[PDB]
């Protein structure tokens, strides 16, 4: 129970939410201790990747309350992921409700305020039931389990480097915009090579022709311009719509009077920005010390220090998440 | 077990026993046969969240003389090994792979369709990453299983052609997992295949990702075509298509015992007129003649919408004859069970 060292590893919490879909409708759903999934050997989820998931965090505020960050946004996104894979959808009603039931039942795992930790929720859907042909499963399972994670930066916003790859994580018109297992399995090998060559991860350029930046592994990418006034993130049908990215996209315009733009970010002109970063629920902005592309490295601001704008974005979001800052209208749901 | 051999299609049927092996601490389990058709893994398994999974498909056939054939099992074990490497999963030697397949066939012989039913016993070997996990990383443990299902045709019973249509969607990236038999590629093909099926087409025909101008695959089979003079067998060569065992076998048969010239190159959809006949090939398909391909508003018919081309029949009759023991098997292709 030592929130101190605690990292981002699996830990068996008390209860999970579990719902079955059959004959066209979802069931009431229930809480279980099982933490073990059982499915037909021919399950579509094991052979054809008919699986998708979400990830969000719950936090314990100073005033003793509990914050659930934009659960609705994840519900909307998972609906799209299920859409792409022919799986039944879940309404904000059912999605948020399951997340709430799980946070409450496992409240004793919510890291106490002070230690930058939180409760990670892993909602997911998978196809099940007897099967061999390439088609959608006759049945599906929806589950939500949580695991207490600790502060990602057990020291502070420490920047790390990334490297370019010739491998793709998504096709131009594949499942890139959906949070489906297939995309992660494809990044698995290139990710192993990057870590090996002592790098944080890899930055995928773009299926068609590797000229523009897509995503920085399992997290979106953004860059502040030299003048430090304009916020830039890549726009593309093949990248995952990061909820953190969109929130950082908001905090920049309505909390930092900065210019904002969703467009192309060629790997030719990186010197066009003063600082760059990778954002995500787990990542929560990883300052990018430098990007290795070919035989030349390229640092933006520093390789041991986060740029100012980046730090401001980091602190504003973390503020909202924990409640030490007014939360925008809509975001944050009390548990 | 009471099974209507005449009704048999391509659908899941619980056979008696499956093989199951566990990988722990860098080593593979001995391998064990079981009655349990249900798999049990950690709620956070890589196979359930990060698509860390790959599989194979091959058949066993009953011959006229009574013996049993397992078609090029060595090739599947080789391809699975390649798939496992792409997903950082432990490999399986040719020996382990075949041995598991033989045990399942022998333990389920009574499910092997009798010779002359055109049916067979389908084997589905696969490997999944399991064990408690949470971060995007290769699993700590894995499972290797082989179960079988008796079947008949996948698309249609007989050499009757069926039509295909192109799609703006991609089942794989130019430099993705197209070369490996992994779940993700099929997951992506779900929506397009569904739309093509909804419009009466057998399946989608995928073009090359980025600059959709060259034929890739059918989603469940490889694509091949014959020159207008019926002298050349042509099939797309791409780093993103699955290396079909049935395709390489056809490639071999066409060259020897069929006397055609062979070519592994590019086939743009705008030049379908260069071909007198076309087809889709695979273990499940065992050559499905392509009646006609739909591209936007153009519906191109190579030969017939109801009859298969003559070379296609020749290729078909040869490959199937070998599989069931009616024609001479080339060196090392058949393994007797
Ligand atoms: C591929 C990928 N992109 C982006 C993100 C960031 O999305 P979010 O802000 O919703 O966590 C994640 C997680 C991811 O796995
Ligand atoms: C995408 C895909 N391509 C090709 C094939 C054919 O391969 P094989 O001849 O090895 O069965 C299959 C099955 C398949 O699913």
């Amino acid at each position: 129970i030592d929130w101190s060292t605690l990292g981002f590893s699996y830990i068996r919490t008390d209860l999970r939410y579990l719902a079955h879909w059959k004959d066209g409708e979802w069931d009431a759903g229930t809480l279980t201790e099982d933490n073990q999934i059982h499915l037909a050997e021919g399950s579509t989820a094991l052979h054809y990747g008919q699986q998708c998931f979400e990830g969000l965090k719950a936090y314990r505020c100073a005033d003793g309350s509990i914050n659930l960050f934009r659960p609705d946004q994840n519900a909307a996104r998972m609906r799209m992921s299920c859409r792409r894979l022919l799986m039944p959808e879940l309404s904000d009603e059912q999605f948020i409700d399951a997340c709430l039931q799980v946070v409450r039942a496992n409240e004793h795992f919510l890291p106490p305020y002070g230690t930058g930790g939180s409760l990670y929720l892993r909602p997911f859907v998978i196809g099940v039931g007897d099967n061999i042909g390439v088609r959608t499963a006759p049945e599906f399972i929806f589950s939500v389990f949580c695991v207490p994670v600790g502060p990602y930066f057990k020291g502070g916003l420490t920047p790390t480097n990334f490297i370019t790859s010739d491998y793709d994580r998504a096709a131009p018109h594949g499942t890139g915009a959906a949070k489906v297992g297939g995309n992660y399995a494809a990044s698995l090998l290139p990710g192993y090579e990057a870590k090996k060559r002592d790098f944080a991860d890899v930055i995928y350029l773009d299926p068609a022709t590797h000229t523009t930046i897509e995503e920085a592994g399992a997290a979106n990418f953004f860059a502040i311009t030299q003048d430090g006034q304009k916020f830039v993130t890549p726009q593309s049908p093949s990248i995952l719509p990061s909820i953190t990215k969109y929130s950082l996209l908001w905090l920049a315009e309505h909390r930092l009077g900065l210019e904002v733009e969703e467009g192309d970010i060629r790997i030719d002109e990186l010197g066009k920005f003063s600082e760059a970063g990778a954002c995500g629920t787990a990542a929560v902005i990883t300052p990018i010390g430098g990007i290795q592309h070919g035989d030349d490295f390229h640092v933006f601001y520093s390789e041991s220090e986060p740029g100012p704008v980046t730090r401001r974005l980091y602190d504003e979001l973390v503020g909202i998440q924990y409640g030490d800052k007014e939360a925008p209208e809509g975001w944050i749901v009390k548990v």
